[PDB]
């Protein structure tokens, strides 16, 4: 009844060439089930999570936070679902969350996750390589992540889950509305946000600053590589609209229309938050993501789910939502 | 272990006075899980399970609809859902529904569902009598009737289920869109509508008749005792505004605003369609409904699922979702001493 | 060494005729220290505890919050400070606060705090009937009632301490900035507001229509019995003038000109606030009211203090700041 | 139980060159808690205390004056705080002091303090050698050091008290507003200087001198050295533009913006000041520091404090915020096994 959790640094060849002194080695987390050494020829549907803007895999498998370890063995040991392999990368980089998106300047993060990553685990662990065997889910920074993963590589991944996901639109503390982006705009040098974010204007900041490198790169501008999606004028905010238009197309919620046809070979797509959620933007686009897929008649699943903060019940959704939704829509059988 | 159904005629004041010659008796069927006999001290939560339009409680009952007599015994005995009472009343008319809603020709259809028959199984049946232990749920017309009833009642339901809804709002087969609306218009007698519905026209023909009698009702006007929302100039079918406008008073998708304070009182909220869902109206305002509790950011559940049609799959959605949302959202057990002082303010 | 808290229902005649049904008798709690049955003769100085909004005295109170009984049980055993009394009242009203403020709708809650309660207290209780011997503190709301109570009557209490006060001044979320506002305008019924808060925006309509009567009752107006500062027009939010310069006039940030020698007349003013504070109108105002004390040269203690929200530290700030405040601050000696 | 003081002259190399005299050995008393003897194991946090213009470290150390050693005695003998390590150094100098300022005219005092001296502290006593257990403290000419060298040493020093600061910013008594500005710029010589001040305008003479040498040094400019940052035209005194903005760039007010991150790394930041402040511009900046720390959101104590004039109440003071202030705010442990563990980063 005890699986294992284990750590390895892996390569990461599609970071090679970044601008920020990432490196091309990476660690992961993967948990094997008890039945791992007792069943030596049984073979498993696997199930990537994708951790948060600030985080590392250590909101997954910490004991002090998830302890993924504990909560799969005993979903698995209770019977509440099937055996799967879970793969926990980190995504960090030097502005503290690559948001799993190519770019020049951060690397090719999201070469990284559906090439690099997913090829090692294949490769090293006994996986079903079938995408109806491979599911993709993702907290925050993770739920944008698996989304945009599983959009764009549904033959790679046939299942996502995206826990109250970041960054679906340009909404709410997103816009020009958010006094952070004033500040922004101003920043002068890295050693501004090196430490770890201590207010929710610095972690704006920093957010603002990772996801400029990760959607609008700029290989010559100073002190962080990015253009802004947004400049001063007068003191007051308006849109830089090349970079503006260059956030937009990284934005799954504007991507529907484009990407339908991948989108319907998925067989399982859900999204979820919390009714107290305190992003704005989360609790808005979430919603219109929703709509989106419903008026292109798009199979998903979606629920703003009583009381829960963008944090507060994420272990909950975990052992009540998620992890049953993959033992349902994954493939638990090998040809 | 095995549970009992049963089949029982049951008082239905709220129907007297209505005009079509429906029965103010009325039968229901009542699931009773397998220790009922074994646990004289044991009371159950209740779900309320609802037909569809042209169909009846055999819908659920009948061995190869969905059974489901032999679906709880099964989802219990595998310890997929807890001991529920499940009890799936009759709202058949002689319009072949009534849409579970109160008008003076039909009869008080809504007060049948939430007063006549929840009281009847309440005094007769070992139910826990709170609204955390007892669910609405229905499929097409019977969907509509279990939110319309949650809605409205969320002092007695505290969970609803919506199986492919119909009637949430005016859009795509409901409106002049649909060519039945004029051959509804130059319907004679009853007698053209009395047979079973065969062809996608015949249905909608039928369903007019019926909705209107729910929805606008005209105690004055033979042979049907409607008013229609549409009319015809010319040949060419436009609003009845004040008919129309009373079918907009019951269609949930124009009432959020007005009851969500209640609707903010219910545990559990789902609505779910298939994708391959034939009626228009049903596809487009489903998901229409979703936004605008999303909109309110109202808690609820939302699904389009693979492959369904108006009716292919409810057995899978009953065995893979609505039973197991029922054993989540009910309350099992009356609270203890420590429940009542923790959900006590502390601040 | 265990002291006692006493619960009792007392008259609030300053209560009579308000519009919302609220009782003219009001619940109180009253900590006694531990000598109070052996020391027959002693008499104590005595400290105000408020509560904030949608609060009731449970806040200090209660086991499961800030156990204040426990708390000065230790606090006194240890020899932190010395024996005092603490007082904690209700001041929850049907709008769920009535923020200490006398109105023509709410009732007189300013006087029935100076008036009716210390006067209760003090026949009821060993207390030293000496301004110099009596202190009012609070958190948010209470921070706010504590402000303005001991503004407007120096000659009541000698001391004060707001524990990150809310309604100092109309900054960052308390203006027309808050979407809250245009939702607030177009509510029809008092069944809207009935429920306990279940989100952020549902607090600050609940807040706005509370406030609103306290500080611009309106005997005709419906449903509320309210003015609100602000009003709707083409859809674009702007100042309801008269209303809004009443709000102006019970705001404590722009009455220390006004006030300055009664101020003055303080033995001690304290003020802090989190870094993480999450209200922006606290934030901002708390610094803006430091600055106006010290720009009119006030004695007065002012503190940002790290890794604060608006609730996750109040126990420490207690345990380690409000109650040696009171201690140094207040005499302990009876004529 | 009893401390000690230590009195010892010192190396200070960061004095070397200077242009006024001052010797490159510096004395410093140190008072070492009472169980220093009997607890060999132990380590001590270290609390660095600076004094003010035209004022040595007898300040601290005199029995008529602050009489430190008996203050510490007392105050940890009786609990009020725990046992540390106070240094109180000289940093007196030809001008009757130097503001703790590097210049090349009065030597590197800035140096002198965060490294000969907490250097030499180390190797000679047993001193926890981590910022976490190392504060630094002063009153007006020592307020300004410690903020300055807090905000520019935070991987030295992790807590800062400053008493009634001076030079925080250039306003007040410190313009031109000030008659003696006009006196200062026609000073002839070192001997007109010399005496102890006596009357306000001396001790303004004085210190004008004093702040332009650390602020403002001119190599080559008899008989003083320095550039003023004001100079006369007509006989009106106006801004002598880029000595101005080199007092201005040594100014902790103007700073706020650069350091911020630096300033982000101290674990307590305190300033006070009396309502009865007869520097006017003391009374003016420490408000404004205070604001502009608050408009940054930076995690600071502020106090005005009821009849405090310059230099009255700095027993209290120390006897009732000062002290304690360290107490909490330093380490007086190293980090156990589970501290070391629980600082992770568990996300």
């Amino acid at each position: 009844h005890a699986g294992r959790l284990i750590e390895v640094k892996i390569p990461a060849p599609s970071l090679k060439g970044n601008l920020l002194g990432d490196p091309t080695e990476q660690s992961i987390a993967v948990y094997l089930p008890a039945s791992y050494e007792s069943a030596p020829a049984k073979r498993y549907p696997t199930l990537y999570l994708l951790h948060g803007y600030t985080g590392t895999n250590k909101t997954w498998t910490s004991p002090e936070a998830m302890n993924i370890r504990a909560m799969m063995d005993e979903m698995i040991k209770s019977g509440r679902v099937q055996e799967m392999i879970v793969v926990a990368p980190n995504g960090w980089n030097a502005y503290k969350g690559a948001f799993y998106t190519n770019s020049a300047v951060t690397g090719n993060w999201e070469d990284y996750i559906y090439r690099d990553l997913v090829q090692y685990v294949d490769a090293n662990y006994r996986t079903i390589t079938r995408a109806e065997s491979r599911g993709i889910a993702g907290h925050s920074m993770g739920g944008y992540g698996a989304l945009t993963l599983a959009m764009n590589h549904a033959d790679v991944f046939s299942a996502v889950y995206a826990l109250s996901p970041c960054c679906l639109g340009m909404e709410g503390d997103f816009t020009a509305e958010n006094s952070a982006w004033l500040k922004t705009l101003r920043l002068k040098s890295k050693e501004q946000i090196s430490a770890r974010p201590r207010s929710l204007e610095e972690f704006y900041q920093n957010a603002f600053v990772a996801l400029s490198a990760a959607f609008s790169p700029n290989l010559t501008r100073a002190p962080f590589f990015v253009d802004f999606p947004y400049q001063e004028r007068d003191g007051v905010v308006e849109k830089n609209e090349p970079a503006f238009a260059k956030w937009r197309s990284k934005m799954p919620l504007y991507m529907i229309g484009e990407k339908k046809a991948d989108i319907l070979k998925l067989r399982g797509i859900a999204i979820d938050v919390g009714e107290k959620e305190e992003f704005s933007h989360i609790r808005i686009t979430t919603g219109q993501f929703s709509k989106a897929l419903s008026e292109q008649n798009i199979p998903h699943m979606f629920e703003i789910y009583q009381g829960g903060t963008h944090n507060n019940k994420v272990r909950q959704r975990l052992e009540t939502r998620l992890l049953q939704f993959f033992s349902e829509k994954l493939d638990f059988t090998n040809p």
